[PDB]
């Protein structure tokens, strides 16, 4: 048994967020290490039971303005980009992202003959692209991508909602 209990649209990171870094941005691109603060986590998006086996798929829509260490830097504005992560519940369980096609983000599992729940989590890292002349970057609310449950081992979804989508909450990058 499965069931959708979460929400279709989920905002990544809080609104009006301010971030700072005194590290080093000499040789762009630079990537703020804000940990997992800009993201989304709902360990309860699908209710499952009876051997139901589920995995997790993710897909970012933003264009690939490049690639950082085998990961795809996704762009928003001329000067701003991001390192995107998607996967299962525990933020630490994230799977970096490359391209704009559906990729496996969580190997999944097979619950027992009891009632549990299936979750997901997104986390992003703000990348600075092209130079500026104010040392300040704005970020307007923009779509990012989605996650879709992956029923396997003979498991079925049916008409039960399989995908939820994400959106990047606005914010601004500082540095000083
Ligand atoms: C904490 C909880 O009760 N629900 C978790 C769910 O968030 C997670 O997606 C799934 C697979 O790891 O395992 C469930 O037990």
């Amino acid at each position: 048994v499965v069931s959708f209990i979460g929400s279709t649209e989920n905002d990544v990171g809080p609104s009006q967020g301010s971030y700072s870094s005194t590290h080093a941005m000499d040789n762009l691109p630079f990537v703020y290490n804000t940990g997992y603060n800009i993201g989304y986590q709902n360990a309860n998006v699908w209710r499952i039971g009876g051997g139901f086996c589920v995995g997790l798929d993710g897909k970012v829509d933003l264009p690939v303005v490049g690639s950082l260490d085998g990961q795809s830097i996704y762009g928003l504005t001329e000067e701003v980009g991001l390192l995107i992560w998607m996967g299962d519940t525990n933020y630490s369980r994230g799977t970096a992202m490359s391209g704009n096609s559906w990729e496996n983000v969580f190997s999944g599992w097979c619950v027992g003959n009891y009632l549990s729940t299936q979750g997901l989590s997104v986390h992003v890292r703000p990348v600075i692209l092209k130079r500026n002349s104010s040392a300040q970057y704005s970020v307007q609310k923009t779509s990012i991508g989605s996650i879709r449950m992956r029923p396997y081992n003979g498991s079925s979804a049916g008409s039960v909602q399989t995908t939820v989508n994400f959106s990047l909450n606005p914010f601004t990058l500082n540095d000083t």
